[PDB]
């Protein structure tokens, strides 16, 4: 997160870190046994880390649970990033509490102008590299489909939306991938892609979660 703020420990209780020896992507807890992330975050050997603030210190609210199964969206295209979504099932159920909590899935899509909270442990510089230890947060609005398409000609599908600031300076970044975009208490987006970070006229691009709720619910019901 570039241009954001320190969230505060466990104030984003559905935020997870995906760990394969090191943090490499975010995710969102959607029930006691399932996590939603970005397909481009797929790898084997995932440990899900719940309850994290400082990802380099054991502070007392963590739950570390191995993935038992990963399911990349059937139609994921790694070249275009269309359908950049994946589900991860935990080997055991998380113990849900005030600091480790699921986020509601949307019943309807969000609209341009709605404010949302984006979070993660990704890079905090746009012309630099600095990775935070504690969770960072950014409040940002959804942008219109037309301004999204104008920012990224020929690249925005119906499964993508833009959010952030055309002026630059405030965005998600490398290492935030897979993490949440939550709007009015609903998971509406997944950190997916963008040209650099926090660059003028190059807002973040997010997977549009509302398009996937049918797939998510049926997948959970059969696995
Ligand atoms: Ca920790």
């Amino acid at each position: 997160i570039v241009g954001g703020y320190t969230c505060g420990a466990n104030t984003v209780p559905y935020q997870v870190s995906l760990n394969s020896g090191y943090h490499f992507c975010g995710g969102s807890l959607i029930n006691s046994q399932w996590v939603v992330s970005a397909a481009h975050c797929y790898k084997s050997g995932i440990q899900v880390r719940l309850g994290e603030d400082n990802i380099n210190v054991v502070e007392g609210n963590e739950q570390f649970i191995s993935a038992s199964k990963s399911i990349v969206h059937p139609s994921y295209n790694s070249n275009t990033l269309n359908n950049d979504i994946m589900l991860i099932k935990l080997k055991s159920a998380a113990s849900l509490n005030s600091r480790v909590a699921s986020i509601s899935l949307p019943t309807s899509c969000a609209s341009a102008g709605t404010q949302c909270l984006i979070s993660g442990w990704g890079n905090t510089k746009s012309s630099g590299t600095s990775y935070p230890d504690v969770l960072k947060c950014l409040k940002a609005p959804i942008l219109s489909d037309s301004s999204c398409k104008s920012a990224y000609p020929g690249q925005i599908t119906s499964n993508m939306f833009c959010a952030g600031y055309l002026e630059g300076g405030k965005d998600s970044c490398q290492g935030d991938s897979g993490g949440p975009v939550v709007c009015s208490g609903k998971l509406q987006g997944i950190v997916s892609w963008g040209s650099g970070c926090a660059q003028k006229n190059k807002p973040g691009v997010y997977t549009k979660v509302c398009n996937y709720v049918s797939w998510i619910k049926q997948t959970i019901a059969s696995n």
